[PDB]
């Protein structure tokens, strides 16, 4: 484990310059340098953020080495690249980071595009959050072996959800895919999510959803749709109208039509 004494020794060497602000530790890689690399803040047991200002992926050489900061719920890498075809978890190993609950990456330099590959050796992980302006493309196996993995969080600008996605992810209880550009959503997206209480659809580009989407999600709480485009025609709006309707207390704002704004919770489409 990182402490005091581990904080001390970095400071002599001269490779890497440690600070204990507060109750947690400054890393600064390179040090001495008026823009490092790597911007390290550790709080023991608890938290870990990676601040990165890499200009190539090279650059994973100025990270602490023999650094053992040991277990640690949280892990935050801001502005960092795919070190490659090499999974995320090796800066974790490279830094000592053993076990974690959370992984937050987002960074607009990732280099490349994120591959099942970056999310390797990291099945133990119970929330991840994937951030990145630029335009991404999600594969299917992506997500795969990431059984443990209770919340996920994906803005990225996404066109368009591969349908084996969640494929053997029961343990899923929040899923965040608000603010992509998601213009459809497949059939059996939703299929064995037994234990998925939040669902966050909102500010996508969703014209339509197919019938039953959401039938299975049977431990559902709170579920957001709305700022999209809602197409409110008839047969087509019927099963999210009527869904929406039996299940209003877990609509969390308001999914609205097109072209007159209003609820699609309050469309009653007629029978022919
Ligand atoms: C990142 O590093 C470059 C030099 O490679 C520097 O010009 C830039 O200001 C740095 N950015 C931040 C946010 O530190
Ligand atoms: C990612 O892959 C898609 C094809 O699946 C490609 O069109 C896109 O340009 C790639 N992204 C980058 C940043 O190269």
């Amino acid at each position: 484990s990182f402490g005091r004494d581990a904080c001390s020794e970095m400071s002599i060497d001269g490779l890497c310059q440690c600070a204990p602000i507060m109750s947690e530790y400054e890393i600064i890689c390179p040090a001495n340098a008026e823009n490092p690399t790597f911007r390290l803040t550790i709080q023991p047991k608890d938290y870990v953020q990676i601040m990165c200002n890499l200009t190539d992926t090279t650059d994973y050489q100025q990270l602490p080495k023999k650094l053992r900061i040991g277990e640690v719920d949280r892990v935050q890498m801001r502005r960092c690249m795919l070190p490659g075809h090499t999974p995320i978890a090796s800066i974790l190993d490279y830094l000592g980071i053993v076990s974690p609950t959370t992984l937050i990456f987002e960074s607009d330099n990732l280099g490349m595009n994120i591959t099942r590959q970056h999310l390797d050796r990291l099945h133990g992980l119970k929330r991840f959050r994937f951030t990145t302006r630029r335009l991404t493309h999600i594969p299917a196996n992506l997500l795969t072996d990431m059984r443990n993995l209770s919340h996920l969080e994906l803005r990225a600008n996404i066109e368009e959800m591969p349908s084996h996605l969640f494929d053997d992810l029961e343990n899923l209880e929040s899923i965040e895919f608000g603010s992509n550009k998601l213009r459809q959503m497949p059939r059996g997206i939703f299929g064995k999510m037994p234990k998925l209480k939040q669902l966050n659809l909102a500010s996508n580009q969703l014209k339509s959803v197919p019938d039953g989407i959401f039938d299975r999600l049977t431990s559902l709480q709170k579920i957001w749709l709305h700022t999209n485009p809602w197409d409110c025609s008839c047969p087509r709006i019927d099963y999210l109208s009527r869904w929406l309707n039996k299940n209003s207390q877990k609509e969390q704002g308001s999914a609205k039509c097109s072209g007159s704004g209003k609820p699609v919770r309050s469309i009653i489409c007629p029978t022919t």
